[PDB]
DNA sequence: GATAGCGCTATC
DNA sequence: TGATAGCGCTATC
């Protein structure tokens, strides 16, 4: 994550829908904001909350009384996606786990926040021809709200990982905020191989399998983009090996293969994959972050958690437009 | 819970 | 296209 001498967000109170790692307390907290609630119902999620934020989140949103929530200025929510990612079966609204945003449209009626900050994957903005993302946005305009959607890619802004991410930024319609815009990119200085942990530290997770075809030559020029060195097995998800000289892949919470939720990587001369503590780096968390002690738990939240930088850019853009007020 | 083979979709 | 990539799916122990 990034520094942040001004706190655009100071005296401001935000909500920690969907927690997770609270990737987006780190964003906000960064930039003086308060965080006054929280919720996540993972069990694991939990205790890596509370590992790192002294409090537990509060279970089943959609069991949850909204008049309960407290005041806030700002919700926070990077909803579930294996409803909408290009990797599932892109159900949409008619997967159980695909009507969350509704939970959060309620507690958006009820709190009436002055911001509401949404994330999700990109496939979320063409999902079901783009209908599914009209819905939110009329929801949110009918909650009276504008609606500001864009997707950026984490190796835009600082982070080596072609994550491509979807951001909704909501303005309460009566604050008349209208010059509020998405972070520049800006070019990347920083590749994999910088982010990585000594040799000694991820020795086990080498891996060295016979049907290991590598088909592409080393890079020796850093690139901003992902560049695939070789490959397992017939090359599905979890199978494909990078270059460390490049970015990384996109993180992931179910993925499976051999090099499960984070990709195959060389190093060294060696194939492996991914420490818990190097995804942490992959997605902008600060090594003082404790990642949970279940390797397969931890990499899950890593998986589907969020770059803290990114979401820094943008709750500091959303302070800035909050702040200007001239006579 | 942890592990890992997969198989289809979106993109240009 | 044809090649690459995806906060995923899910069977098995
Ligand atoms: N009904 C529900 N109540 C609370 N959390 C829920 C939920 N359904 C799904 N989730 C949670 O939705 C989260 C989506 S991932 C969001 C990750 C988060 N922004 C971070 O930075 O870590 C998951 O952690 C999942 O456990």
């Amino acid at each position: 994550m990034i520094e942040i001498k001004d706190k655009q967000l100071t005296g401001l109170r935000f909500i920690d829908l969907f927690a997770g790692l609270g990737g987006f307390r780190l964003a906000l907290e960064s930039c003086g904001a308060e965080c006054v609630y929280s919720n996540e119902w993972d069990k694991y999620a939990q205790e890596v909350y509370e590992m790192n934020f002294g409090e537990k989140p509060e279970g089943d949103i959609t069991q949850v009384n909204e008049k309960t929530i407290p005041d806030h200025d700002i919700l926070c929510a990077g909803f579930p996606c294996q409803a909408f990612s290009i990797s599932g079966k892109q159900k949409g609204f008619e997967d159980s786990r695909g009507t969350l945003f509704f939970d959060i449209a309620r507690i958006v009626r009820e709190k009436k926040p002055k911001v509401v900050f949404m994330q999700n994957v990109k496939n979320f903005a063409s999902h079901d021809n783009g209908n599914t993302l009209e819905v939110v946005k009329n929801t949110m305009n009918e909650l009276d709200y504008s609606f500001h959607a864009k997707v950026l890619n984490a190796l835009d802004y600082g982070i080596p990982q072609k994550r491509e991410r979807i951001y909704m930024i909501c303005f309460r319609n009566d604050l008349n905020i209208q010059n509020f815009q998405f972070p520049k990119p800006f070019e990347l200085n920083t590749f994999v191989k910088d982010l990585l942990l000594p040799d000694s530290e991820v020795e086990h997770l080498v891996i060295d399998r016979k049907d290991l075809v590598m088909t592409n030559q080393e890079i020796e020029q850093t690139t901003p983009k992902t560049v695939r060195l070789g490959i397992v097995g017939k090359g599905g998800q979890g199978e494909r090996i990078y270059s460390t000289r490049g970015i990384a892949i996109t993180l992931s919470a179910y993925g499976g293969g051999i090099f499960a939720k984070t990709g195959g990587y060389l190093v060294n001369g060696k194939t492996r994959k991914l420490h818990p503590r190097e995804c942490a780096r992959v997605m902008g968390y600060p090594d003082s972050y404790k990642v949970h002690p279940s390797t397969s738990q931890a990499y899950k939240q890593f998986g589907n958690s969020v770059v803290i930088n990114v979401l820094q850019y943008i709750a500091y853009n959303i302070g800035s437009s909050l702040n200007f007020k001239p006579y």
